[PDB]
């Protein structure tokens, strides 16, 4: 009982910059700072952008702000708090049935707008700042126009699927793997987010 440890907070360690004409990943915190911040839950770094790169002590993935909520996957964050300037912040959404969690969007972040376009021509943003065209195939699935090994998608859960106009259509959740090649992806649709809200 005196032995019991507590899990650290999720920590923002970077972002995917979609500011200009060229998407690129930026790192804002190194490994050691990440571990220190995960234990204290005190993150004093300025936050910017819509797509954050986040890490725990053992995993790294993405988190996306939509409608003032920073969304990510349960299989990445579990029930963890997220580090913030005033300490660990408790999740305001947790749905294991959707593989979905969410915190209040960090101060200084920018939120994506939920898509109302009804378009099936989507774009998946990875942690390496790749913008991958994806054709919507269902309420929660889409196919990569150019399949590639799952290695290229690993670590991008929690990243956004965007419509042509830049609206949020869903949160990247899983890849459908066929002999190691990712031909389709599964995502949490924004409407499922808007419902949980
Ligand atoms: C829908 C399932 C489908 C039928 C697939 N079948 C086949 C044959 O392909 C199929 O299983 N695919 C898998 C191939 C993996 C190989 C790598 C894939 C690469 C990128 C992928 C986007 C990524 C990702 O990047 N994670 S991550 O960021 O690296 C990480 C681990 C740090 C966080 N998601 C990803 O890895 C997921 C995680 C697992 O899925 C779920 N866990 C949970 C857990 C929960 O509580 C514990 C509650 C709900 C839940 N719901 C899921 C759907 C396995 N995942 C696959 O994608
Ligand atoms: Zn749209």
């Amino acid at each position: 009982m005196a032995s019991m440890k507590k899990k650290g907070s999720v920590v923002i360690v970077g972002r995917i910059n979609l500011s200009g004409d060229t998407a690129y990943a930026q790192q804002t915190r190194g490994e050691e700072g990440c571990q220190e911040t995960s234990q204290t839950g005190r993150d004093k770094n300025q936050v910017e952008g819509e797509v954050q790169i986040v890490s725990t002590a053992t995993q790294t993935f993405l988190a996306t702000s939509i409608n003032g909520v920073l969304w990510t996957v349960y299989h990445g964050a579990g029930t963890r708090t997220i580090a913030s300037p005033k300490g660990p912040v408790t999740q305001m959404y947790t749905n294991v049935d959707k593989d979905l969690v969410g915190w209040q969007a960090p101060q200084g972040s920018r939120s994506l707008t939920p898509c109302t376009c009804g378009s099936s021509d989507l774009y998946l943003v990875t942690r390496h700042a790749d913008v991958i065209p994806v054709r919507r195939r269902g309420d929660s699935r889409g196919s990569l126009l150019s399949p590639r090994p799952i290695s290229y998608l690993k670590g991008s859960s929690g990243g956004p699927l965007l419509c042509p106009a830049g609206h949020a259509v869903g949160i990247f959740r899983a890849a459908v793997s066929t002999r190691g090649v990712a031909k389709a992806v599964a995502f949490i649709p924004v409407e499922s987010l808007e419902t949980t809200m």
